[PDB]
């Protein structure tokens, strides 16, 4: 009853466990040898499949569920089809149950114990029963969850912000893969304070993607017309894959090659792609999803009633906030700070659950 706590982010694109080990938190890797999981989950009757095999199949199979998290602290429900015909419905708990119970599942065996007890993270807009929802998953997949706290919180705790000698006021800038979150905290006394939020729960890293998918599309359009290419799911998972693939390299280097050999084929033959994607033209096609992230800052400046000098830190979280173009996005609206990207962005949520997590088992050593 006094064992363990694990921290866990469950993310609308990706999740991620972390636990507390000889004073210092660890992220666990999943069998694919990966520090994060997909949040999605294939059902073929009993036989149920969580993270990276399920992605590969997220535009191919029906019976795969994404973005699950959309639907959490409502009565909604989602559809698989069973092999007999018959159909089953899903409650949001269920499904997201089958990702905590993934994680635990390998979180046990890297471990080597039995792990019944969790802190899981959520936004900081989430409501009662969207709170609910999670805590019942956690349950469904044989956790006690023992607090469910916020994800720009666990940021914070992961930075070690609530040991802050003085009051601080910190902004979160969280860029996922399905989400724009920001919040400013105000931190005194070693307690957490929500001052203000924005963002908007329909812009995240999907997009950028989505943008070069659109480029490619149009790159097709100039030597093929009539393809009906959205109707090929195989090749629409080829550029869904292959877009992802491309953005990520250009947060490293200035330039990335697109090559999908036998995409489709037309009446003339092989629809080939071979695109070299330059940062710059990467940054040209997805500013206006950019630029979007700019009015949420200062609609949490206004609302909280601060000048942008009173804000001491500010956290980058999210794996999109890796973009070279993001960071200075945030420069410039705070200026004279350094945001902290020094925690693996896609990691600190998790972190700071299992920080929370430590600290609620107790024992200083
Ligand atoms: N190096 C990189 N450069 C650019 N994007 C990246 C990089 N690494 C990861 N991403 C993107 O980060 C996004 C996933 O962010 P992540 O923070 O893991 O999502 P999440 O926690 O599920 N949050 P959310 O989708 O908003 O509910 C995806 O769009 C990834 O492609
Ligand atoms: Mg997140």
């Amino acid at each position: 009853d006094n064992g363990l706590i694990i921290g866990i982010d469950l993310g609308t694109t990706n999740s991620c466990v972390s636990v507390m080990e000889g004073g210092r938190p660890v992220v666990l890797e999943n069998p694919e040898g990966k520090r994060t999981t997909p949040s999605i989950v294939s059902y073929k009757n009993n036989e149920i499949i969580v993270g990276d095999a399920a992605k590969r199949q997220m535009v191919t199979n029906p019976n795969t569920i994404v973005s699950i998290k959309r639907l959490m602290g409502t009565s909604n429900k989602v559809k698989v089809q069973n092999a007999d015909g018959t159909t089953k419905e899903l409650s949001p708990e269920q499904v997201s149950a089958q990702i905590l119970s993934y994680l635990k599942d390998f979180a046990e065996k890297k471990i080597g114990k039995k792990i019944s007890r969790a802190v899981i993270t959520v936004p900081a807009y989430f409501n009662d029963a969207e709170r609910n929802a999670t805590k019942t998953a956690g349950k469904i997949a044989g956790l006690n969850v023992e607090r469910i706290i916020n994800e720009p919180t666990a940021a914070a705790l992961a930075y070690g912000i609530d040991k802050a000698s003085r009051e601080m006021k910190v902004l979160v800038y969280d860029l996922g893969g399905g989400t724009f979150d920001v919040s400013l905290l105000d931190i005194a006394e070693g307690t957490f304070e929500v001052l203000a939020t924005a963002g908007d729960n329909r812009l995240g890293g999907d997009d950028w993607d989505n943008k070069i998918i659109e480029y490619i599309s149009a790159y097709i359009a100039k030597e093929h017309q009539g393809l009906n290419l959205s109707k090929d799911k195989m090749a629409m998972q080829r550029l869904k894959e292959a877009a992802e693939r491309a953005k990520i390299e250009l947060s490293a280097q200035l330039e990335t090659i697109i090559s999908l050999p036998f995409l489709t084929v037309t009446q003339k033959g092989p629809v080939n792609v071979e695109l070299k994607l330059t940062r710059a033209k990467f940054e040209e096609l997805t500013k206006p999803l950019l630029e979007r992230t700019r009015n949420p800052i200062s609609d949490v400046i206004k609302e909280a009633k601060i000048k942008p000098e009173e804000i001491n830190e500010i956290l980058l979280v999210g794996g999109s906030t890796r973009m070279p173009a993001v960071q200075k996005l945030v420069e410039s609206m705070v200026p004279g700070k350094k945001p902290n990207r020094s925690i693996n962005p896609d990691e600190v949520v998790a972190i700071g659950a299992a920080i929370q997590g430590g600290v609620l088992r107790g024992d200083l050593e």
